[PDB]
């Protein structure tokens, strides 16, 4: 288990490395570290799928 945070948008990724979100989407939140995602403000998640990518905080609530 890890912290779950709900997309509250829709966010459509650029690069392969980025997650999409969608609305309601829960996302565990692998790391909050910018060494990791590669930008401030970006977190490491992971989808239900299993899927793991980076994505914008401001996308997300508690």
């Amino acid at each position: 288990a890890g912290p779950v945070w709900t997309a509250v948008f829709d966010y459509e990724a650029a690069g392969d490395e980025e997650l999409t979100l969608r609305r309601g989407d829960r996302v565990q939140v692998l790391s909050q570290d910018c060494a990791v995602s590669g930008d401030e403000g970006w977190w490491t998640g992971q989808l239900p799928s299993g899927r793991v990518g980076v994505f914008p905080s401001n996308y997300v609530a508690p």
